[PDB]
């Protein structure tokens, strides 16, 4: 499989700006020499460079939406041209309201695409349920058709059209859930598996289920919108809103290992990594390192090892 | 549901005195408000207040037996009152050996309770088993009714009638048993997941099958006996007795979550939490912190989600 | 049951020295003390003399390999000669070169055992396919009769012959495999459970499928050859190779405690404790303690508990 790298230094869908420096510290822990270890072409399409804007004043409570919006159209762009050229795009963020542009810019060649969201929230409040105005917990909300008539226009999001059914989007992680966003949830009938689902099942029978899911009715290409702090502190302290009793490494492997071998990835999304919120140094190499495993886990690397198509005895 | 708290400072069922800080803590932590979040009309009885007996030289082996029992008495008096108020009890410890009143108290109102006991210990000991001599490990041998006749009439303890069956309780979490107590647990044949039923089985099949046991038959009210050391150290070490190897917090909100979707809790226990032992300011923030979301749970705080019968969207 | 302690003070297999002080720190922490408290009638075979042998250059890049060679031929005699006595072989460690003696010594007496090894890495690298040079990673490769022929006259080896077959070893734990090693896996159609199987069935699931594995025909001794860094770095700190994500403290207990039940276990290996690589005392005594756990399960020290027949309420 071919790869297609793009950072999104971009942190305005929420307060804290270090989630910017994501992509530098990904890239500093050797990531692309990683990927290229494995079964990967890889291709860096750089950073994006976000300009400023200046006068971008809350939409009611909603708050940078043209800074937002902006950013995800940008990427969206980058995405699709990813996407045409074959190639798996691997997103750095930023922070997760980036996923607006980035499943979008997908589906525009993937229509067909299904998303699987690992994540402690839903990230589905809209600018009228969510109570934080932070735009990193409202991207979904964005993308599905079954809520448009409910997000109002807000400055930025002019381009934004949902082209998502609530019907192929899996959540996996959950455990801090705002009442409206459990309102949606149960309402649109949207396939979840929160952190007591996980204990219930195991994260075992829990990928059997969320790949059945999206996949049991034809195959059709994988969207990984992957927030960090869908795995516990414990192993990824350094981001934004950490909530406990999370994934563990290895529940956060296995997801991943599992998704590698659908042979169906076509997008991820590596997000909410803020290395200024370590509390020490070993907390944010804690983090990367942990992000770095999972990227590479979805792109072939596995804990019972990997080996080339050669004879190693001889 | 009505909810009604019941603060028993008390610590003479062992050896450190902290444990009678639990309930001011666990009401610093914003309990009661917490709990009037959820579907609760709570009331809060206050904390017993436990006269002094100064005389109280140990029985036998056994310490401060007069403190204890009386204790325990006061306890089951609260309780049933409670009861009688249409209310689901919520103790707050304190040490263990206040599970004699709060389980006397709640059967007297309802005789045909379930006990789920959540715990590192049996806590199953009787006063001739004993080798610590603390009565926080002795509690559940003055309740059944299998073992009256193996409990000598120790002072303060008149008032006890052992009115629970061996065939009506259910421990979860068990790692450190005593071999008397051990003894008692296969002789009685009482139904038990030690750490090793739930390595082998998962905490979902734990709580189906610790569910099934107790309500197969018929409906029955139930009373859930929570001690902090029941979860591993490093979610509760602020407590007496931690034992390596425990339930995860995830497992513990598990269980909570499972026994509120019954509808029949009917007494909680909220135990063993002693402030004192805190390494540090954070093991006793984290130590409460994990003691207050048992509780919600307990009252229907879920991890998927809340949310009022209301449209969210409109 | 009767149990033959061996101490192999011996760290030429890998680089650091302090793993000669395995058999010290276990025997300080109370091991020979806490068998003889449990089912076991222990006779401690003392520490292995291992005489320098200064004259060792790398054979190829295989590193002090007559050092390594004759350190496992003197522990293979002693092991026999445990085993002659009818006693279970408990061997200190020490390297994991040294299981190349420990599985050869008790193959002698018993040539129908079958082998788990719990580990993070598979130890299975030739002379040839070894990166390291270390020869901690390469003791399977020495003891597969399906390998004869891979293996080069190694010097302090001639006495070696494969005596096991690659159909009667299970691995559990792995998450470090070198790719010489999968192929080599894939190729022979060994039994493994990597952490991703793990993952996938519940250790309970694991170890029914193993000892099906290797029993399912017939009884047989069972070999175990336990690498602490199987466990999590975050229980075993204290060792020259760790690796992320590893078996918890709780499912090394599991693992132990099935293969207790099953009254075949034959020979034990408790491997690569390294008290220097210790960064706090904490953590020395940490590695330390849950090494002496998982040994004492091994010999029948249960968590729901353990009583002798004998009445304890008379
Ligand atoms: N619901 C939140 C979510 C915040 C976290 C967004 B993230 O992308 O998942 O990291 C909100 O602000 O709307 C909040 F209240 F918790
Ligand atoms: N068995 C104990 C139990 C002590 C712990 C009692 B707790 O209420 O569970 O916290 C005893 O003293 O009898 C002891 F030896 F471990
Ligand atoms: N594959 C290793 C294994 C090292 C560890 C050996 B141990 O006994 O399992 O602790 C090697 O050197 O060959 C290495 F590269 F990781
Ligand atoms: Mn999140
Ligand atoms: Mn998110
Ligand atoms: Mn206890
Ligand atoms: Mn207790
Ligand atoms: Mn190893
Ligand atoms: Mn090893």
């Amino acid at each position: 499989r071919t790869i297609g790298i793009i950072g999104a230094p971009f942190s305005k869908g929420q307060p804290r700006g270090g989630v910017e420096e994501g992509p530098t510290v990904l890239r500093k822990a050797g990531l692309l020499e990683k990927l290229k270890e494995q079964e990967c072409d890889v291709k860096d399409y750089g950073d994006l460079p976000f300009a400023d804007i200046p006068n971008d004043s809350p939409f009611q409570i909603v708050k940078n939406p043209r800074s937002v919006g902006k950013a995800s159209e940008q990427l969206a762009g980058k995405v699709a041209e990813v996407k045409k050229n074959g190639r798996i795009s691997l997103v750095l963020g930023g922070d997760h309201s980036l996923a607006i542009g980035s499943i979008s810019g997908h589906a525009r060649v993937h229509p067909d695409l299904g998303v699987i969201w690992v994540d402690a929230h839903t990230d589905i409040n809209t600018p009228l349920t969510t109570t934080s105005g932070n735009l990193h917990g409202q991207p979904v909300s964005f993308l599905l058709k079954e809520l448009k008539g409910k997000i109002p226009d807000v400055p930025g999001f002019s381009w934004v059209t949902p082209c998502i059914s609530a019907k192929d989007i899996v959540y996996i992680g959950l455990r801090d859930v705002d009442p409206g966003e459990h309102y949606i949830l149960k309402t649109l009938g949207i396939k979840y598996f929160s952190m007591t689902e996980v204990d219930r099942l195991g994260i075992g029978k829990v990928m059997e289920e969320t790949l059945s899911y999206l996949l049991g009715r034809k195959k059709r290409p994988i969207h990984l919108s992957f927030d960090v702090d869908g795995l516990d502190p414990s192993f990824t302290p350094a981001t934004g809103t950490p909530v406990v009793g999370g994934l563990t490494y290895r529940e956060g492997l296995y997801i991943t290992e599992e998704i590698y071998k659908t042979g169906l990835l076509s997008g991820l999304d590596i997000m909410e990594v803020n290395p200024s919120l370590g509390k020490t140094p070993e907390e944010v190499t804690r983090t990367v390192n942990t992000a770095v495993a999972i990227t590479l886990a979805c792109f072939g690397l596995a804990r019972e090892g990997n080996h080339k198509p050669i004879d190693y005895l001889n």
